[PDB]
């Protein structure tokens, strides 16, 4: 078995603890959106879609929530409806949580098909072997495929803590809306 794929995949999970990613997201429903994804393992992440895509997703150890500016709505995201679940996975937990369905290797790219043992959600991961980075992530939700393209990955040395907070808008008001430049102003690169 091409077990090296898990090794490479595991390596990424161990070394990408604190990153910011410029990404493009495409779906079967026609949406195309760009955004900034901040990951601060063990549990914290912020998916900051750029305008006009009115959604911010903030995940912490206690909660994973979504805010829709257009709907003025706060929601909670089930692990089965979290497309960023693999990126938070600890390597030690990989074998407990995922099973590799298949591996395909072409030139510098390696495509790994995996499935979550609990949520049974299938996903496809593209690995760039030259720089050992994830380039494409595909999530299969019944009749919809969500594709996340990793346009740029940078390591972060310190995050503004409030980037991983989503305060009750009913009490503390609407969360700050951040553009690409605005969000880059609130964390320090390595
Ligand atoms: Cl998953
Ligand atoms: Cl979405």
């Amino acid at each position: 078995d091409d077990k090296a794929a898990i090794l490479e995949l595991k390596t990424y999970l161990r070394t990408m603890k604190s990153i910011a990613v410029d990404f493009t997201q495409e779906d079967s429903k026609g949406n195309i959106v760009q955004g900034k994804l901040l990951i601060s393992k063990p549990y914290n992440f912020r998916c900051n879609y750029y305008p006009p895509f009115p959604i911010i997703i903030v995940g912490t150890k206690n909660f994973v929530s979504m805010y829709d500016y257009d709907m003025e709505q706060v929601s909670r995201i089930a692990r089965d409806e979290n497309i960023f679940n693999f990126l938070l996975e600890d390597n030690e937990n990989f074998d407990k949580d995922f099973v590799v369905e298949s591996v395909v290797n072409e030139k510098e790219f390696s495509r790994i098909n995996i499935y979550h043992k609990v949520t049974e959600r299938h996903s496809e991961i593209t690995l760039n072997k030259a720089n050992k980075q994830i380039e494409l992530l595909k999530i299969f939700e019944d009749t919809n495929v969500v594709t996340i393209k990793f346009d740029n990955i940078v390591k972060v040395q310190k995050f503004d803590e409030d980037l991983f907070k989503l305060k009750n808008p009913e009490i503390y008001g609407v969360p700050e809306r951040l553009t690409k430049s605005e969000i880059e102003k609130k964390y320090v690169v390595s």
